[PDB]
């Protein structure tokens, strides 16, 4: 079991940590959602799917910078929505193919009020999302840590 991002960065068998830089809506009014769709950025596969089933969870989803201070909302994982920042481990998704498949995680965030200008700075840490992978085979329990950075400024206007 291993992962990679849309920019080609791999996290190998056994886990590790990678930086993901996300493009964001440049202007988000009060009353609008900012969506951070990591399902278009992070992909994984099962290396031996004929004999092993891999189980994958969002173990923890943490908010930083302007996302922690200027926004509020939820995380959708697979077919269900949860508080973000997270207060629990999600249920398991099955990976059962060697073709990379999306990690089905998206943040749906809304402005808590206008910041007066820049609500998320370009290059700032906005989230840390921990993917936990186990299986039905041995006692592997690996963490793939995704540090999410804003690629551009997000303004919540007055
Ligand atoms: C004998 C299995 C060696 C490869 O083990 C790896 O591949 C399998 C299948 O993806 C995973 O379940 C496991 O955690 C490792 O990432």
């Amino acid at each position: 079991f291993a992962c990679k991002t849309a920019n080609g960065t791999a996290i190998p068998i056994g886990g590790g940590s990678a930086n993901v830089y996300v493009n964001l809506a440049p202007v988000v009014n009060v009353g609008q959602n900012l969506v951070v769709d990591l399902s278009t950025q992070i992909f994984c596969h099962n290396d031996y799917p004929e004999t092993i089933t891999d189980y994958v969870t969002l173990q923890r989803g943490s908010a930083y910078g302007g996302v922690l201070s200027n926004f509020s909302g939820t995380v959708k994982y697979s077919g269900s929505s949860y508080p973000f920042p997270t207060t629990s481990e999600t249920p398991r998704v099955v990976y059962n193919s060697r073709t990379d498949k999306p990690w089905p995680v998206a943040l749906y965030l809304t402005p808590v009020s206008s910041a007066g200008g820049v609500a998320i700075k370009a290059g700032s840490l906005i989230a840390v999302l921990i993917l936990r992978q186990t299986n039905n085979y041995n006692s592997d329990d690996f963490q793939f840590v995704w540090n999410i950075y804003a690629n551009n400024d997000v303004v919540v206007p007055t």
